[PDB]
């Protein structure tokens, strides 16, 4: 339905500390994408649960992270869109 | 760069109270899209500033709302993408 420029998105995220760290949390010590529950993310970055959780929620809405039911809770991984956004940043650095 | 299905997004937002209300806040009494600062939104919906603000920020990242500098602060309006998402909901109702 709608075409998306991945460079603008990455540009926007880069200008917003919380979005940026929420995104990068899913990338591990060896550069590999990983699974995380909401609590892990909030613990990993130094921002409050409300901030981090709301960001996680919106990023799943945006389709940047995936949600999958696991136990009676949920886990988050970067979507293919998520991984592509992360790539723009890696190239900068 | 990336194609987007507007129905899935709307589906995701509809399953998340905060995202949904943050989005609809921009639609006024007469059905018209309107401008809002971050404070207006948080005051309008009954959720905490941290939740609402983080959601606003991520929605601008996603390209659902636009940011424009005004005074030395910012204001938010739905993008064309934002308006299209709102339309799916209007059709449901």
């Amino acid at each position: 339905f709608y075409t998306l420029n991945i460079a603008e998105i990455a540009e926007r995220i880069g200008n917003d500390d919380c979005a940026y760290q929420v995104l990068m949390a899913f990338i591990n010590e060896n550069g590999e994408a990983q699974m995380l529950n909401k609590t892990a993310v909030a613990e990993m970055i130094q921002l409050s649960k409300p901030t981090v959780f709301a960001t996680v929620n919106s990023f799943y809405c945006a389709g940047y992270i995936d949600e999958t039911r696991v136990g009676r809770s949920k886990i988050y991984t970067l979507s293919d869109l998520g991984v592509e956004i992360v790539e723009c940043f890696k190239q900068k650095a």
